[PDB]
């Protein structure tokens, strides 16, 4: 048995949302923010981690190409390899490929693990997104009704299973009858709702919402 709704917001679990501009690292943005959550809850403090540190330094070793695109599992294993990652403020965002310039002095926070959750199973998102916390996944963005999304529970008839943008799912929900997923974008906070999207849950996988999530643990040591 789970809640009917979670927002991770609520419980001071959520950073402010970024925006990624030109640079396409949203993979980055998503795992930062999925591990930002599990680094609230170990130490009491929320700290933007820095999504740029994965742009420069999770690269060809991981499968990544920086602003040409990336995995979160991969994000994830470069944080456990390199023992740490930067917070975002002493590594800031710059919407470009740099040079690696980790910095352990700055570290900011660590990983244990990640899981990855099962293609298509959104009743093993909903037990996830409640029982660990937000959750990165991927999403089919190509359409133009995502880019002009403003409010609302997003369905796109003519959306797929196969992803091409990483989000963050950081709650879920039902109003009067239409579930959904609540999603932390990347866009900034102009995009839709102050930067959220929620998306049709349980509609068949819908955009590929429950395609590939994952999520990283900080434990005890
Ligand atoms: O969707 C489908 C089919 O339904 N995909 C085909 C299979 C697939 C897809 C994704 C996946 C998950 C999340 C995101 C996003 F959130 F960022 F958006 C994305 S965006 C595409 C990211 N890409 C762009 C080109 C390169 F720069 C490499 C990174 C893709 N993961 N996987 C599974 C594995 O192939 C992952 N692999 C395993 C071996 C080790 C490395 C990782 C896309």
């Amino acid at each position: 048995i789970l809640p009917d709704s979670v927002d991770w917001r609520e419980k001071g679990c959520v950073t402010e949302v970024k925006y990624q501009g030109s640079c396409g690292a949203s993979w980055a943005f998503s795992a930062v923010g999925a591990l930002e959550a599990q680094l609230k809850l170990k130490t009491g403090k929320l700290v933007s981690l820095s999504a740029q540190n994965l742009v420069d330094c999770s690269t060809e070793k991981y499968g990544n190409k920086g602003c040409n695109g990336g995995f979160m599992t991969t994000a994830f294993q470069y944080i456990i390899d390199n023992k740490g990652i930067d917070s975002d403020a002493s590594y800031p965002y710059k919407a470009m490929d740099q040079k690696c310039q980790y910095d352990s002095k700055y570290r900011a926070a660590t990983c244990s693990k990640y899981t990855e959750l099962p293609y298509g199973r959104e009743d093993v998102l909903k037990e996830a997104v409640a029982n660990k916390g937000p959750v990165s996944v991927g999403v089919d963005a190509r359409h133009p009704s995502f880019f002009l999304y403003r409010s609302g529970v997003y369905y796109e008839p003519s959306c797929t299973q196969n992803v091409n943008h990483g989000v963050l799912v950081v709650g879920y929900g039902d109003l009067n009858g239409k579930e959904y997923w609540l999603v932390k974008n990347s866009w900034g906070h102009n995009f839709g709702e102050e930067g959220y999207i929620r998306m049709a849950r349980n509609k068949g996988n819908h955009c590929g919402i429950a395609s590939f999530p994952s999520y990283p643990e900080i434990l005890q040591g």
